[PDB]
DNA sequence: CGATCGATCGATCGATCGATCGATCGATCGATCGATCGATCG
């Protein structure tokens, strides 16, 4: 959110997902971010849009981006005897995306 | 007539394990602070 003296209403400036609209968004070390940060990424791939209600601004922006994510398994080594759904903290609904 | 032996059963030492509990280290959600600026007022 940014101020603007010309019109005096709050103006909104987009983040990384808005930039990558009709592009690719790369998230290295995807597991290490918190779930609140990770929740935004999930709804970004599903809806291809950003929904925000902050500073009195309610609007939606286009976020049509492709995602390439790198991560690491729990303990730094992949457990070959357990499924993927039990090797990372990344929850299953986010894996389905 | 009895002297030798290979098998069986009861009992015990012990080496071990499962269920349960409180205690130790740690992730992390919530509270507070701060820094620049803006809107109202004198």
């Amino acid at each position: 959110v940014r101020k603007d003296p010309i019109t005096k209403e709050w103006t909104l400036e987009g983040g990384a997902l808005v930039l990558a609209d009709k592009g690719v968004c790369l998230i290295d070390e995807f597991d290490k971010m918190n779930d609140q940060d990770r929740t935004s990424i999930h709804e970004a791939m599903e809806q291809q849009s950003i929904s925000i209600s902050k500073a009195g601004i309610v609007t939606t922006l286009q976020a049509r981006c492709s995602i390439i994510a790198a991560a690491n398994p729990n303990g730094g080594r992949y457990n070959s005897t357990l499924p993927l759904a039990q090797n990372v903290s990344l929850t299953e609904p986010i894996l389905s995306a």
